């Protein structure tokens, strides 16, 4: 996507942008990037080759998203091409949301058992076709269960481009959901972000999934087959 396109989604909604890059920026300074690093934006690899130092580089160069749009950079030329491929995609794109769906998804989740804390900022995100349509058809008649997932947050920007994966032969194989946020935040502890996002430097994450009803101390579930499943929802806390 070119920068034009980009200036045109980031200023429509910035904590959006924002969260995309603090999520690109946890993946690619995690000692994990190797793997969590994926998608990895094409211009930084020759072939296999991935070019983690160069990356790391103009990444640390990147201003904070207000000032790369302030200003008419054809000097933030590096910048601009890292931050246009982050923003891109084909087939989804992440929107901010109020905490009037925070009610929303306590509602679908099912009213809290324990204690638990009120995201900072809460964000949905918004399929296209083919995948959305593929989903539905996949649905039917079958209703729709929502669940949390808690993760490291290096985990994330993988998480949301290529989804929750099934395994990590051992013990458990498959992702496993929570109703009770208070489970799932276990899972999610802070982690270092973007040093110039607006949601702040340290972040934890909590994914709510979109989960088609299939036979499958707080309790949990395991979900085996990944094209039954979905992240819908993104709930950031920020450490302060
Ligand atoms: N596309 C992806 N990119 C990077 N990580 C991805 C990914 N898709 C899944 N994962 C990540 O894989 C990790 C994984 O398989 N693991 C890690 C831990 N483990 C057990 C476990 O998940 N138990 C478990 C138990 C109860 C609740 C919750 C969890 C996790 N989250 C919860 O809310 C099972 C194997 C996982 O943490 C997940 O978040």
């Amino acid at each position: 996507m070119g920068w034009a396109a980009a200036r045109e989604a980031a200023g429509r909604d910035m904590l959006a942008a924002d969260l995309r890059c603090s999520l690109f920026a946890s993946a690619l300074q995690s000692y994990k990037r190797d793997s969590v690093l994926r998608p990895f934006p094409a211009s930084y690899a020759r072939g296999d080759c991935k070019d983690f130092e160069a990356l790391l580089a103009d990444a640390s160069k990147l201003p904070n998203l207000k000032e790369l749009l302030q200003s008419s950079g054809d000097n933030h030329k590096r910048a601009w091409d890292l931050v246009s491929w982050i923003l891109s995609s084909k087939v989804l794109t992440i929107h901010s949301a109020g905490k009037a769906e925070f009610e929303k998804i306590q509602k679908l989740t099912g009213a809290p058992h324990t204690p638990v804390p009120a995201p900072d900022f809460l964000f949905e995100i918004e399929y296209f076709d083919p995948a959305n349509a593929k989903f539905y058809e996949t649905k039917g008649e079958r209703d729709l269960i929502y669940a949390f997932h808690g993760s490291r947050l290096e985990n994330f920007h993988s998480i949301i481009h290529n989804g929750l994966h099934c395994h990590l032969s051992l013990f458990g194989e498959g992702t496993y959901l929570t109703s009770d946020l208070s489970l799932a935040l276990i899972y999610s502890p802070h982690g270092h972000g973007w040093q110039h996002s607006l949601l702040g430097p340290i972040l934890s994450c909590v994914a709510v999934c979109e989960v088609i009803d299939h036979p499958d101390p707080p309790k949990y579930f395991v979900v085996t087959n990944n094209q039954l499943l979905r992240v819908k929802y993104l709930l950031v806390y920020s450490q302060k």
